């Protein structure tokens, strides 16, 4: 009944163009098997919105990637919040909605704002530059670290961490076991800065520690926590500003509207991280033997989301492939959907903004002047180098 497809989602075949397999996973059926991995898996938007919003039956706490940490060892201690089911999950999800609150937004936003028009401005004066690391990578490098609390030493670890932990996500292949290899030094470092004596005052990683007397969460858990705003939260946002840039430069007519109405930066953003969706996929472990779409899934089993299908899925979105800055993009699963919908989407949203805000004011035209370089990742979709022209306004 269950369609077996040899599609093996993370190889670079498949990295380099989605898109074609994607809706070959789509049109199979609603629940499709992977016969490379030994997983299910579902592409449309309506199954991939269903199993995110039952965590009951899909639960993430044996593992939000290919590996079932009821089976195998997890390559690091499990995240608090990712990796955990309610109630677990529960009360650590507070505390970090409350620390990335939106009265916290009100506190960063200018000083957000005022470095994505000193970014832009600077290179302006350059005109020929990288998107990816002048740009999509350098700002959120000039904020968030800063906004995080985190000392100047040791910063260029935070990215390799990220890819690290995005490619472990993924399966056995060579870019898990290479990350996993190379991960000693980005590991010692992350988990150093976790502990309270080296998180600055009045940043996000202090005020999780300060969160440790509520009955929320305990200062035992409060490295954790700190841990997930150091794992998943820089790259994904670099991607996704990055994915904006790409898309302002190749639809030059929505950077002429966005350039018309800044207001739409916002949104210019979502719609961004719907077009590209920089979490590409995520896994769910059966807890029960399940109906979806017509198939009977066993306990146990690993299904695999295709968030990225889900978001240019057509019984959805109209002309999914088109990026459109007025697009209603409520209902995105970019973010994912439900109790695990990302709780830092708030400060993802108000970098991506502001920086799309710069833009809209300060640049005319966005023109592609080299080799564009895609960086390949189990989980993540992003650029490796963007070059880019910048035209002054
Ligand atoms: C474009 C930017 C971003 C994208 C596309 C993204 C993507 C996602 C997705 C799809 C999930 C759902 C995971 C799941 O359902 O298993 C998630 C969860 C999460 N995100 Fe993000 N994220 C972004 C930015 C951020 C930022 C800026 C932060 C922190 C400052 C952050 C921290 C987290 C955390 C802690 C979780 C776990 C939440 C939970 O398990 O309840 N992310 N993210
Ligand atoms: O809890 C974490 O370490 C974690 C890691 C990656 C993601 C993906 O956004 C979310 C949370
Ligand atoms: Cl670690």
């Amino acid at each position: 009944t269950i369609p077996h497809l040899a599609i093996d989602p993370f190889s670079l075949d498949f990295f380099d163009d989605p898109y074609p397999d994607q809706q070959t996973l789509r049109d199979a059926g609603p629940v499709v098997y992977l016969d490379k991995w030994n997983v299910y898996g579902v592409a449309r938007y309506a199954e991939v919105h269903a199993v995110l919003n039952d965590p009951t039956t899909f639960c993430s706490s044996r593992g939000v990637g290919l590996s079932d940490f009821k089976k195998e060892k997890p390559w690091r201690p499990p995240s608090l919040i990712l990796e955990a089911d309610p109630p677990a999950h529960t009360r650590p999800r507070a505390v970090l909605s409350k620390v990335l609150s939106p009265a916290t937004m009100k506190t960063i936003r200018d000083g957000f704002a005022a470095a994505a028009d000193a970014k832009v401005d600077e290179l302006l004066q350059r005109g020929c530059i990288d998107a990816i690391a002048d740009l999509a990578e350098a700002y959120p490098l000039s904020v968030f670290p800063d906004a995080m609390g985190l000392k100047q030493e040791g910063r260029e670890h935070l990215l390799p961490y990220a890819g690290l932990v995005f490619n472990a996500f993924g399966p056995p292949n060579e870019l898990r076991q290479t990350a996993i290899e190379r991960s000693a030094p980005h590991q010692a470092y992350v988990n150093e800065q976790c502990q309270r004596p080296n998180l600055a005052p009045g940043g996000f990683g202090a005020c999780i520690h300060a969160f440790t007397d509520t009955g929320e969460i305990t200062p035992d858990e409060a490295p954790l926590l700190v841990r997930s705003l150091l794992s998943g939260a820089l790259q994904e946002t670099v991607n996704g500003i990055g994915a904006a840039v790409y898309c302002l430069a190749r639809f030059p007519g929505e950077l002429q509207r966005l350039r018309s109405d800044p207001t739409l930066a916002r949104n210019a953003f979502e719609e961004a991280v719907r077009f590209e969706s920089p979490v590409q996929t995520f896994f769910r472990t059966t807890t029960r033997e399940v109906e979806l779409g017509g198939a009977v899934i066993g306990e146990g089993e690993k299904v695999l989301m295709f968030l990225g299908s889900a978001n240019r899925d057509p019984r959805r979105w109209s002309d999914p492939d088109l990026y459109d800055i007025t697009r209603k993009t409520s209902g995105h699963v970019g973010f994912g959907s439900g109790v695990h919908m990302c709780v830092g989407q708030l400060v993802a949203r108000l970098e991506g903004e502001v920086m799309l805000s710069a833009l809209a004011r300060k640049v005319a035209a966005i023109d592609i002047d080299g080799p564009v370089k895609r960086r390949f990742n189990n989980t993540l979709r992003g650029l490796e180098s963007l070059p880019v022209k910048l035209t002054p306004a």
